[PDB]
């Protein structure tokens, strides 16, 4: 299957960061230290990506539910949210691709986005768009003093932090083939006939979507850079720690290509950064239309 992975960096604001926190390690010499930092969690991004989906979705005429309307989320998770959204439940786990493909078919974001129903008989679509967790950069020759400058931590009277923004990274999955596929088990129903003919579209809107996670709920932040791959094999570019991240990726790719027997194995560049590279693309929007090719 066809997906599109990233990694990205992005120099964010701190005051506009400025709360959910996780660990970062550090090995001294004589043992680690454990130390929380700011983090924004893939739950707010994928909530950025998806409220993008249904203005390109309104805005091109591909369905969209309800809630997912009303930028509200909750996608088909309880009885409530089926009696508003008109669609009745799985009467038994035969009924489940039925169900899953009626939401899909009502909301593109449930398709995209995934859903899950708890209930008599339960149905989860899992994401096709997976979002990590954006932490602080670990980048350069004095790790730990960047992160004590930016950060209310110490690695070892309290006055303000010295700088004023901190470099980010995040990365990304979208298992776009999978897009518009019902996942649950079952014979064929009608609706997808439906759904085969909207794929195409769906699809589009959903790397159209990329762009405003891309570009820079979300706090103010400018992308640095990013390298994006296009595969027919499960592959996951480098985190954006190393600066080096980009380089090491092609040098993954291609060996992953060879282990995997793939045949696509695309790559594209933005860096405002003057890192080393070793396709390099000006603009997100450059990004977008080469990704939909």
């Amino acid at each position: 299957h066809h997906m599109i992975s990233g990694s990205v960096r992005f120099l964010v604001n701190l005051e506009s960061l400025n709360h959910r926190t996780a660990p970062v390690v550090l090995k001294t010499s004589t043992g680690y230290l454990v130390r929380y930092v700011p983090v924004i969690s893939g739950e707010a991004l994928a909530h950025a990506y998806q409220a993008s989906l249904v203005d390109i979705a309104k805005k091109e005429g591909l369905p969209v539910g309800s809630l997912s309307s009303q930028y509200e989320f909750i996608k088909f998770s309880t009885d409530e949210a089926l009696k508003i959204e008109g669609i009745k439940e799985p009467k038994d786990y035969n009924d489940a691709r039925r169900f899953e493909v009626e939401v899909m078919l009502k909301d593109v974001i449930a398709d995209v986005g995934g859903f899950m129903y708890a209930g008599g008989a339960p149905v989860r679509r899992t994401s096709r768009i997976k979002l990590g967790y954006m932490i602080p950069a670990l980048r350069g020759d004095e790790i730990p003093a960047q992160l004590e400058a930016q950060f209310h931590v110490r690695f070892s009277a309290i006055f303000n932090v010295e700088v004023s923004s901190a470099l980010y990274t995040f990365s990304f999955e979208l298992d776009e083939d999978l897009i518009a596929v019902p996942s649950t088990f079952g014979e064929k129903v009608k609706g997808e006939e439906e759904l085969e003919r909207q794929k195409a579209k769906r699809v589009k809107s959903a790397i159209k979507a990329l762009y405003s996670l891309l570009s820079g709920f979300l706090p103010s932040m400018k992308l640095m850079s990013l390298v994006v791959t296009k595969t027919d094999f499960p592959f996951m570019p480098e985190p954006a720690h190393d600066d080096d991240y980009i380089k090491t990726t092609i040098m993954r790719l291609g060996k992953a290509k060879g282990v995997l027997n793939g045949n696509l194995a695309k790559a594209y560049v933005i860096n405002n950064e003057g890192i080393e590279v070793g396709t390099v693309l000006s603009t997100v929007e450059d990004l977008v239309v080469k990704l939909e090719e």
